[PDB]
């Protein structure tokens, strides 16, 4: 069950609007958090994300994610954020600058190269340099809003980079 | 085993109008072997957005399109099951979401939706057959008449006849 979430390591979420519902429980592992979220039982809301507090072994279930108005991502070394993929927009607006989904495959079907790897291709698109852009794992991204939309470096040493095939939100009626 | 992560349409395969589009096929044992390969995208010269398992010919058919892509049509067959990769089924709403085909099946306050084909807990005349094109399948949140509220379902709570589901607008600035 865990993947169906995008994991952000060392991250939690804080609600500003205190009318947004929340539920917590001390649990054993993050997997048990995911299962409760996925099946959505005993939660008076739609579970869109949860955080696992690894220190207190606490599970925090939310009817929002990091793209919801009124919630701040924050660093915290004992937290992992998990976001339900159904609520991360899986289609691109324009050039796809704001694309944060988990597609990690190019249009000709090649598995993307992790941004934190210089094999087979070396590059100056570091996760560190480029904040807010979510150059995490091997996801298709478009950090500079360039023509063909979200892309990646390719695990194939003979294709430096290729765009992925993420649909426009305007593709289907 | 990733098969449970796809949206399943029973008794259905997909046909190419456009002869240009590409397909990969392979003889296998079970439907989850189609799923695993689609999810991993290994050996596919394209992005796998759907697959068909042919239960009579014991074949996977992997596709770089789904039932929504232009130049493709559904075809009936008792032997076929269609599995659509949720990453390529728009998970946000345009307008009132008359066209929404995602798989969210819980209401705003966390109630599991009642199946459209069911009259339990609630009786209604939103029969799938009366509402064609509107994909009133399983217990998914739908807005078959295009009303102000966005997608909704009859609720599995006898106390709550129906409720809106909480599905994000693709774009609202």
């Amino acid at each position: 069950t865990i993947h169906e979430f995008k994991k952000s390591a060392k991250t939690t979420l804080i609600k500003i609007d205190p009318a947004l519902k929340i539920k917590t429980k001390k649990v054993n592992t993050a997997d048990q958090c995911a299962n409760r979220c996925t099946r959505n039982k005993g939660l008076p809301f739609t579970c869109k994300a949860f955080v696992f507090d690894k220190a207190r072994k606490q599970c925090l279930w939310f009817p929002f994610n990091s793209m919801s108005s009124g919630v701040k991502k924050e660093f915290g070394h004992e937290f992992d954020l998990y976001e339900n993929k159904d609520y991360i927009r899986n289609c691109i607006i324009g050039k796809g600058r704001s694309y944060k989904g988990t597609v990690s495959i190019t249009k000709s079907g090649i598995k993307c190269q992790p941004w934190s790897s210089m094999i087979p291709h070396e590059h100056s698109f570091l996760p560190s340099s480029y904040r807010g852009k979510d150059l995490q794992e091997n996801y298709c991204r478009n950090p500079r809003g360039e023509e063909g939309g979200p892309w990646c470096f390719t695990s194939n040493p003979e294709v430096r980079y290729e765009v992925c095939d993420i649909p426009q939100c305007s593709e289907v009626e």
